[PDB]
């Protein structure tokens, strides 16, 4: 499975993950838009004042 991940060229990198590694976490600060994709074996969702954490398990579901 792949995820994206972000880099200075945008969020459309493509990241091989790990057999133990099976979300895409999808991680975004409320306050600066800063935008944190990658492939993880945690993964916890969050709704908070800063931060939207979404989880997937799936190849590219990160989008």
């Amino acid at each position: 499975m792949e995820c994206y991940r972000c880099g200075v060229s945008g969020c459309h990198l493509k990241i091989t993950c790990s057999a133990e590694e099976t979300f895409c976490y999808k991680w975004l600060n409320k306050i600066s838009n800063e935008r944190w994709l990658g492939c993880a074996k945690t993964c916890t969702e969050i709704d908070t004042w800063n931060v939207y954490n979404k989880c997937c398990t799936t190849n590219l579901c990160n989008t």
